[PDB]
């Protein structure tokens, strides 16, 4: 269970990297697909008993949603705090 | 079933005001209770078929958790984003 959670955190970090890559362009289906994936990941975290990592996954989902729908000036701050929390959680 | 969503959004706005009040007096026993309530409300929103409102509720939860831990500068930004989105969604 511990390794599953650590590996899912690594997966969320990779998805966040891909989200930034898609935001630096006009990709609009990648953001929707990653939002779906990250929502599933947050549900898996909340079934695993962890609630502070599910919050990180849902925060990345929120930032992807924000950048998908026009406002791409506040998604960056969400990105920063999301990476911070994820890195604190992994180690 | 739409009036329920509107009233729950109003309740989440009241909880946001309560959290903003509880921050400036170093509370630690009300922030955890509000985090619990807001997580329950986010689950209700998820089971009610609304994801954008659940994201706002969980954003308020994340800001409350950040204030609880000790980080209070990004918590304010999270509050602004959640408040703005709830203000859009209460109409
Ligand atoms: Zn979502
Ligand atoms: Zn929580």
């Amino acid at each position: 269970k511990e390794e599953v959670k650590k590996l899912l955190a690594k997966f969320v970090l990779l998805l966040l990297e891909m989200v930034k890559r898609a935001i630096k362009k006009g990709d609009k289906e990648t953001l929707k697909l990653i939002h779906e994936i990250l929502d599933i990941i947050a549900e898996i975290f909340e079934e695993l008993g962890d609630d502070e990592l599910a919050h990180a996954a849902r925060l990345v989902s929120k930032a992807a949603e924000l950048a998908l729908k026009g406002k791409k000036e506040e998604a960056e701050k969400l990105f920063e705090i999301a990476e911070e929390e994820l890195k604190e959680l992994i180690e």
